């Protein structure tokens, strides 16, 4: 879905003044038919007849032009209201699969001219909006509001499942008992987690100021996975890696590739062909994760400390005095990172 | 619900073609009945007048011929429109349930044929469809989602008790305190919360491509307690049992048996009458369920550590060197088991 | 809301064959007037013009009916169809508080024969049912749901504050540390989440055959919170109070009596004036909730086990030895209740 | 949002008989203009022709006299019905930003004559209130109710990561391990969770008798969750606080300021430039939090505990002879705190 065709569907969105008038234009059961033109003067020839008006626009003005037979014309910045009651004539040789001559119409017009034209038949309730050759079509709010919730449900629902699996896995790590296929099986469902995000975000765009709670509702659910997934990798990869690269592994089983067991294991470096051999397949955290998120100890030191203890698991028997001997960590880091090791593992064993 | 009449449901489920234009013409309170035949040349005395058409399908060409009267006549595969503004005439003895002239002409006519008649009143918003002797409504995507919202959240509440029963459980399972009343109470709850997954699964079905949000949603809720009653089944049985076995127990409490208390433990092996009699009931878990969930220990060679320890209680008091003597587990598995349960009771305890 | 009024409303709820009637003829904007008579014969007065049918009921029948002025005559048990069309005439003398003339009849009507009078207008969407003196309107089933689950929402967050409130009076009760703060604010939790089930009841009701999952629902959220508070009253009483005592003190802050912390702990035999009094009220429990709740052990030896303990405290000390020596429980009950103590002190403490 | 124009909203809420003839009016697209006057005698100039009526107020006879042309006219109270079907003139030269006669007409006179307008039209479902210069629109339940759904999940969703972040706290507090980073973070979630609640109250208001269910969900949500802030504070702020001084930063993170990180320290007292430098401040609770809401120590005496303890973490090193000597203190006081902190230091460590 192209930027310059976003930035045209934000012109119908729900809190600008045009998607009032369409609403209330929706809602009468007038049609529509709406004309995007930045030098009214240029098109002298796709527009016969009506009213020359050079007016400021307003939702009401739209909408009582609206009543009117015929197509009004704006400034692509809708400021202007420059035609009412005109007739469109674009060519009719140029193709279409439209149906209905006021589609027809909107859609040869838009592919000729490059400009926006927007359509709203008088019986569906639906905005149509043409604009070079593509086209969109806008939802109703009631629409948009049901499907997003059902999908903020379902993340709900992978969000629980995805915080058993953590948890699960943190006794693991703790008592060094992991096997990739505890890893491989957490990041899938982190992957899925965001999928779904991915697939709900143009809605989320449709739904214009009337999608503010559902945007903090995404946020609270997913605000720190990202970060956590990328630890993950890092800490289970087979062999190291930047975090650029795992940030880039994230960025793709949400996208390009679909994230499998087998997949998954093969993206982290462990050469395995079939489900049931992942159980057997041992595996140390390298201790990212609990060196950032627990410990505040930043990305950037944390590499010095795994490059000298290796994993979490030597990291957890480091005396301060050990620790210290990393260089990016002093005193209080030092206790930062054993007190925070020696405070999870007495809490969950 | 015989699959053949599932087929046909599909044709007019969300996000076909067909349905989209049976959604406009309810909309646009058009009536409708459509005739869906394959050799249109057979059914020569069953249609009268009308137009021959013989045109590629299209949603909105089929909208478009639903403003005039009579019927329409359509490929079984929705490929083709054969005739609009038809009149249909069935054999009129035959037995009909159905109210005014179109549902009755549509009934008599799939009796008559056996093929599908799809009706549609111009002020109901329903859409009928009829083949052979079946009759099955459609309901539109509003009452659809409602229901299914609905049936989602109540089984969010019997997993959540279903969690709580388990949890509860596995303190009593790990400290050998486990009585008959704590497992045929679990399962129950398990029980129950697959049947409603029964009842709902024809409204999913309904839904199409507009309820892939509550497949999903569905199966997060539910993945693994199949697996798990299963393996409790396994576990708690007056006698041992194959998977096969207990996987036909669940299968059946689900649908052809109501799983009271009495009920479960009976088809468990337990001679008992009453439900107060079942707290008094001791029993001992043989350790399939932690053996596969948490040891992952394949069901495989879980039958020969329970055959050499009999119980979870005696399985979690071997050393290594004890658990290796058995065939199928070595030095992996060994620790694997014995860490397993070691962690749960450290922390379940 | 008398019993007599609420087996005639069920007449006319969702899943009965004249509610579906009456569904249809709403959605048609045909009025309705229909009068509910066992033996038509008697009712020559009331009843002019029209036509009569004498005809076995359905919902198709009904409607069509429906299309025609005036009112319709049924048989009590709706079985029967005996009149259609007709002018129903009662005393114009009687009081009616309802505008217009289809509702003025009906209130007449059903008051000068004691029957039952169904009314339905055409615009508006809503069933009023006149009975002897009784009005009760029923509502549209959208309406209906909407209410029922903001409720359930309502009642999920009552039970999750009362859970916390549960769970940290769990951690008190076994360390001995209660105030009749802590009591008073746990019952109070749980008497209004009763009281919200109260308030709803009828909705739930109204809803008919539509009300199955919200039923379910309700009953997932509240199965054992009855008993709980029952047990808590019984643990917590100033002086010992039989179960059917505490279960009717649980009745009252339900039904007559507001539960306010000064009411509850003077209704529980301790002479409080002021809410920060409360705080320094030291009690201990007598031990009935674990002991039935955890212990399994019946309220009928229950008793024996407190009179002889006097408190959860000494009981949680007691010996098997010491606890067999009580009547009502041999061996197997002894090692359940010191167990069960000993099990959740290690756990939660 | 002025208190004057609120009490004047509360008259066409939901629950008053003014808005269920407005509802009524709505549902059959009679238009609607409704002047609230108390002295009829004076607005002769602005009153033209129409009926003379001087009667007692009902919804039906508003709804009634709603089906004529024109204005109807009452009583500021809403007891009397004084005119039907009047022409209503105001001065022309008012200015009006509102569009077609109806609500020009009410903008007008309401700002002429300093009374309430209210403007019905036919098409829209929307109630506008004209009150001086005020203008106030009022949405139907529907939409206030899927808007303040919506807001209480978003708010459910922002409570469990306060609550997350808290216990995540509370261990950190326990172990003397807190940086004002932990703090901060804590601390913005709960301002964010009350700023929601404060963006969504006019809605509530709005929602009137409809809002029942809405208002115990908020108060179930965040009862304690001010107090918990206030007290954060009190424990964490660089120097000594009065209740009232912190209960003051609360009332405004919530209102005038936005709650940065950096913007919190800073009204706490911390000199801090950047967001990573949070994390490398120390701090050290003064007790506060868990001496009032954990050992139900009087605020009132908790200055005295901790004047003389200083921290938290003295606190839970004193004995109940050390805790003794302090005033507002005895024996029952000294063993709540002690257990108290014993308590929750062996649970979460
Ligand atoms: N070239 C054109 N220029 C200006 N206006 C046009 C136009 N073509 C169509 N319209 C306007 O659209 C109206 C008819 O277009 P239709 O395709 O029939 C939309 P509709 O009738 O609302 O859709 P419907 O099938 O859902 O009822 C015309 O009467 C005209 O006012
Ligand atoms: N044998 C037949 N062949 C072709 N078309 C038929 C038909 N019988 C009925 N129809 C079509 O259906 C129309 C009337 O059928 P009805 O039973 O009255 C459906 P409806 O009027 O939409 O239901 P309603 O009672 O909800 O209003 C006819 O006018 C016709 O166009
Ligand atoms: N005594 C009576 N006997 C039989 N039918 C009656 C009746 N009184 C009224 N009706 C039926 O009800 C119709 C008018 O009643 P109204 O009070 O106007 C209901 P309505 O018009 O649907 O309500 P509305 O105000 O919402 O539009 C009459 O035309 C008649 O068919
Ligand atoms: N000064 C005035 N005094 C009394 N009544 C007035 C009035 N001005 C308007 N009305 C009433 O309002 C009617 C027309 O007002 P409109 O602005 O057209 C509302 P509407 O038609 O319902 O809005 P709409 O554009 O959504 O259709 C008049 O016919 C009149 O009955």
């Amino acid at each position: 879905v192209p930027q310059e065709l976003i930035e045209k569907i934000k012109l119908i969105s729900p809190g600008t003044e045009l998607r009032k008038a369409l609403d209330d234009i929706i809602n009468a059961n007038f049609g529509a038919l709406i004309f995007l033109v930045d030098d009214p003067k240029k098109y002298e020839d796709v527009i016969q007849g009506g009213f020359w008006l050079d007016t400021d626009f307003s939702a009401e003005k739209l909408y009582e032009l609206s009543k009117m037979d015929g197509a009004i014309v704006l400034s692509e910045d809708i400021t202007k209201i420059y035609y009412a009651n005109v007739h469109l004539v674009p060519d009719p040789t140029i193709p279409t699969g439209e149906t209905g001559t006021r589609h027809r119409t909107a859609e040869r017009l838009a592919k000729q001219t490059g400009k926006v034209v927007i359509a709203v038949s008088r019986r569906r309730n639906i905005i149509s909006l043409y604009y070079k050759n593509y086209k969109y079509v806008v939802n109703q709010v009631d629409f948009l509001i049901s499907k997003v919730t059902q999908a903020i449900s379902t993340l709900e629902k992978y969000k629980d499942n995805f915080n058993k699996l953590l948890s699960e896995l943190e006794v693991l790590e703790l008592e060094n008992r992991v096997t990739l296929a505890d890893v491989v099986r957490t990041l899938a469902k982190g992957f899925e987690l965001l999928r779904i995000v991915e697939e709900i975000r143009p809605y989320i765009v449709e739904l214009g100021e009337e999608g503010r709670l559902a945007r903090m509702q995404l946020r609270e659910l997913t605000e720190d996975v990202d970060d956590l997934l990328v630890l993950l990798i890092m800490d289970y990869s087979s062999e190291e890696v930047e975090e650029e690269t795992a940030q880039n592994i994230l960025q793709d089983f949400i996208t390009r590739r679909e994230p499998s067991p087998i997949s998954i294991s093969r993206v982290l470096g462990y050469d395995v062909q079939q489900a049931a051999q992942l159980d057997d397949v041992l595996v140390s955290a390298r201790g990212y994760r609990l060196l950032k998120t627990v410990a505040r100890i930043p990305l950037s030191i944390g590499y010095n400390v795994v490059r000298m203890f290796k994993t979490l698991d030597q990291i957890s028997k480091a005396s301060v005095e050990d620790l210290k001997k990393v260089e990016g960590i002093g005193e209080k880091r030092a206790r930062a990172i054993s007190e925070s090791i020696s405070s999870l593992k007495h809490r969950k064993t």
